[PDB]
């Protein structure tokens, strides 16, 4: 059986994907998303200009890959076009699958209403996903009956639209959006199962890249902060149609300590002055809001829970320089639950208070390329990490920088 | 003296401007945008596809037009970049002010705060504007200089920043931004005013789009609900730069009824079955959230006034089809106010109510292009409007179809 | 019977179209082009930019108008998709005849090899047309079909392109560019004819653009030397599938001298330095090569044949100014032929020569926009020219500056 | 010293480079071309798509690459123009030299009109680059001193145009082109060799791309048949602004045989059946005109002499598969010169007669990606080729397919 590498961010996002998966994608023929909506990914800054790549695999930036959005991927037409406007010619370099769920105008219009009576439209159309009254990709291929069908449904949900105090869409507005998605997206929309088995069929080199937190995973992850999809490896398998035999090696992505968005129990959570310097330092602050992310030191328990869920072959670890200068770090190696000590992840995770190692910090491992010339405090650091996350650490990032890396 | 036509909607906006300003373009050298944010403009369909113009002028879908973007207007790099993106090359067709008004990143950030703790970054990029605090386009020429300085102006404020838990933005990203603003905006940066002076003394032929409702001007408007700016003609000459003896014919657009988007005094709204089938005759819905406008019956009252403070020489009515098949319409001739009959637009308008005369309907205006096959209560009441206007219409436009129009 | 209105320059070609199909084009519905290769049309410069327009209609600048390529045409799928470029979208805006001749790759292969042995392609083309062995734009909507026909005729073929000496092309690189065209003409391509019958049964307005000068007319034109097809107004009509009852008003483009760009009869050639003054004022230089066109008198026995044979209701009359300051100018009002004095244009051309009027110049008409201002000896020469022509002189271009021009 | 990898192809050209440079790029952050004009670099197809790499570095198609066109190059801003157009955003990516020589229109119109005297633009642009009387590309920051200039060189040399019959270029339409090359490459244009010796200085990975065939070089190949450049790997130095000590790693591009496209001497041409074979399996044939082009034999002793000329580490030899089912093939180990058998290339090469090696030939090498599974006599062939070239052979390619090479 010819096999999929796979990479995945196995704490809550944020994990810095993008340098790993970047460098990666050189060695692929074909690079390819499997699950979320435009939640998912990252941007990535390449010689001075940013990209967005929510929708699209990373491997767009790499001419050579073909590109791949999977049967569970939530697609937004106009997200994905605005995404393939930041190039110039993607025919032969991206394929969307016929299969794949439309986020359409409405489902962003349904959403806004839902936040009012109390990454737009991705709920909603997940909701006609899982309900079955959805429109997937492939039907963008007839415009004019795709609108007709939406028409009737919604005729069929007006009191649903009442209640939401939004007016039944416009059929004609409907029918020019329509015809403008099939006019762009028909040369990418294909049967992206077929075109992945033959792929692997012919010993191509294929990477999945899971695109969300494995902390965030729907059935996993903190319930419910979580997405709506499955995040973890064998998900990525899923939304692409493919088998457990057709599985390769996984590489985790994991930051040195760790961060979270929104709401939601975060046990290594540093709510003083060294979270606030790791933000700094991490830079870790919400694009679009300017918020700083909640920081905290990095979680041993919550690793190797994601590590054992994913099937992890190796571990690539993440901006170590943040830590640079602390004069003692922490490592949270079991948890206070419920009057006892435990080593692993319970699904409420609310309750248990970290219980930390202590270990002494360094003062640059800053640019450094060689793991010998690591400061010997970084090396312990690393070494007890992997101890206690059960898999080895195969990359170091120790800054920015593409060029700056240890291999293991 | 060589002079400017000038074209504003006199009532809340949406008076369905488009349809006019497009079809006058062809007869004009420049069509100049003077005051606003992108909270301004509108969206116009051609031959079936969706333009977006808020920032640029209309004449911008005419290839022989010059268009200027005034010192007045307040504008996005971000959004105008976007918009500009609908058109292959610009050159030579749009020019910005090197005057106008920066509304950057971080005036989005600032507004999304202020929200929580209660057309982003317009509120706080006109306060910079007032309190002289702001950057404006000719900055982008140097964009070291205005990195710099910024940073210089979040250090001070840096207290604000805190106040809104907000991070102080970042310098490199702050920098790239720029550099690509600069980059890509160059061509287009010019000196306006010297420009537009140099139109007129060659007698060239100059259109001024006002972008705003008269009902929403910041003085004269339904105060608080009104926008932050001068949206009546003579501010149409100030943000260009130009005096009241350049002033050439002036044409109010003014739709057969009215609507409002927010809250607000709306004396003439129907709140009953009539207004609901303007509603949806008119398409009156919010192209971004689906939710109805409010809508009412034509103020006789509320349009006098503007096209006094316009100082009109002619009005243009729009969508009288949507009235077609009224057994009954209005309109309001008066208020009662503070126990006696006014003529005028008092400032605390929510203390009118509305004094109508009734008219008798039509079955079809729709799609007539002769004024003598109109209906004959049709043609009394157009009269009759012109006659509470004070101003004569030369305009009617019986549907959507661009070639449906009456000239009088 | 609604009626579609044509317009054609009745010289040698280069009669200065542009500056007149663009300012008419906003009057119109529909813009229509007819017959002939990329030979055909015009380069325009508008706000600076440069415009190519060899095969799309004049329209394409006004983005209210529709732009029909028509049966006739001689279509270059890749001389259309560079051209098209110059605009950002045109869906909605263009139309390609699906019954319209496909010149591709292979006839500029074999128009170099056929050079060898003693605009490309479009000959060859021609030639396929006429044999009825070519294919037609309606077969793009097959690539793969018609990729497999392409190389059974050229199989059939072999003997030729070895006689040429040029290789079978290949069938990856033919199905490849064939996909290509497919994928990106798509949205353009439909029956032309259905949609123009459709226009003009809705009453909508019908501008036809000829595209090449009368005198090149295959068959009424100066044999040999002169286009592949007819170039007269009957010949857009047909071109169009349009019927002689659906013939509007027709206006003919003429330059008040005249210029042929190769070999050829020119009766009123002019090869002293009046000659050649005319080349440098009217700038009549080969864009592609810098060479001087060849020029000459106005011949009035030339305009007579062409306006008879377009069946003109009127003149416009361009570049007047080009003869500013001469103390002389010549009129031919016959032929000196076989020994008699002869009045039209005969099969022969070069056995003719030319009878001339002389007449007194002016200093300027340049820039005069007044009839009345008109120099008197201009007024004149207009009026002899008229009188000769037997048609009305309607439009007069006193200067390159669009707003520059008289009207009758 | 930071050292420059090198890559040149060592025969007439087309031997092949795509396919190489394309696959190591990669591993680069600087991809470089030095000298030659757009007749240099090649076409090369990624997934589906035709990329023109002329002007433009291989790297280009790797975003990660920062791409260099050095002072040696010959730059025709239209060529360049057209290039970038096949990708959306190069800034950052892509720069210019401010001392290459600018290769405009009328360089173009020179070239054409000296041809009927008797990639256009190059040679007159490189006349005037030696006789010193050219432009370059930092001028195009000051486009109206730049048109100032090149009027006023056009008038003092007007007698050349007059003596070429084509007319002194139009100012206004010269400021109009320059004005637009300003603005738009303006952002790529910059001091080349401050850059590239930065990134070497800082240790930067640097690929130099020689454009252009080692025999076609101006001094060393077969002259009068050569370019205007030199095509070795110290001239890649030169264009660039390197020194002797900044060369790194040198790679040799060599076919398994050999091509030339024109005239000129070519020892081991076959005119006979093994060479149209060679011709139709290796596919050469010009993508212009469809001509096969002249095939022949691997000349040992030209590419001995080009791998001296370059200082080859290691040869990279493409299209071994052509000669697939070759009962016999021929490698030319020596010449007959003048009477005498001689090992080195003679400056009069149109003298020598091949003497040849015969060798027994294989089956299929084709798709093969082990060394050990070529047939025996494609081992013996290799190994024969390498000894006569006095390089190592490290890289073999069994077929166009990127994946099949072979590495030792
Ligand atoms: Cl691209
Ligand atoms: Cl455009
Ligand atoms: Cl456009
Ligand atoms: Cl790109």
């Amino acid at each position: 059986m010819s096999k999929a590498d796979i990479i995945v961010g196995i704490q809550w996002g944020d994990e810095g994907k993008g340098k790993v998966v970047d460098k990666l994608c050189e060695n692929y023929d074909f690079v390819c998303r499997s699950a979320g909506g435009h939640n998912a990914g990252h941007t990535i800054w390449v010689n001075g200009v940013r990209y967005a790549l929510h929708l699209m695999p990373s491997g767009v930036l790499h001419p050579r890959c073909i590109n791949i959005i999977g049967n569970g991927v939530v697609v937004s037409p106009e997200v994905l076009i605005a995404e393939m406007a930041q190039f110039e010619n993607l025919k032969g370099r991206l394929y969307i699958s016929d299969r794949a769920h439309l986020n359409l105008k409405h489902h962003s219009l349904i959403d806004i209403a839902k936040e009012k009576l109390k990454g737009k439209g991705i709920g909603p159309s997940y909701a006609d996903k899982i309900n079955r009254t959805g429109h997937r990709v492939g039907e963008l291929l007839e415009p004019q009956r795709l609108c007709e069908a939406l028409i009737k449904d919604f005729e069929a949900n007006k009191t649903f639209f009442e209640m939401l105090e939004i007016e039944i869409p416009s059929a004609e507005e409907l029918l020019a959006d329509l015809k403008r998605f099939n006019e762009i997206l028909t040369p990418y929309i294909t049967d992206t199962t077929r075109m992945l088995w033959k792929a692997l069929d012919e010993d191509k080199r294929v990477l999945l890249e899971g695109a969300q937190g494995s902390m965030l995973d729907i059935d996993h992850g903190t319930y419910p902060y979580v997405t709506s999809s499955s995040t973890i490896s064998a998900g990525t398998l899923t939304g692409l149609g493919l088998n457990p035999k057709e599985a390769g090696n996984i590489i985790g992505i994991v930051k040195a300590y760790a961060t979270r968005v929104g709401n939601g129990a975060f046990p290594t959570e540093d709510k003083g002055e060294d979270g606030e310097k790791i933000a700094q330092i991490g830079k870790e602050i919400g694009v679009s809001t300017g918020r700083k992310r909640r920081c905290g030191w990095f979680d041993a328990v919550a690793v190797r829970y994601t590590a054992r869920l994913n099937g992890l072959d190796a571990l690539s670890l993440m901006k170590l320089d943040v830590l640079d200068g602390f004069e003692k770090i922490k490592i949270c190696r079991a948890y206070e639950y419920k009057g006892m000590e435990i080593d692993y992840i319970p699904s409420d995770l609310e309750n248990v208070q970290p219980i930390y190692e202590e270990m002494d910090g360094w003062d640059k491992v800053f640019g450094i390329k060689d793991y010998d010339l690591l400061p010997e405090n970084a090396k312990k650091y690393i070494a007890r990490l992997e101890e206690l996350a059960g898999v080895k650490v195969k990359y170091i990032s120790t800054s920015p920088e593409r060029d700056d890396t240890i291999i293991l």
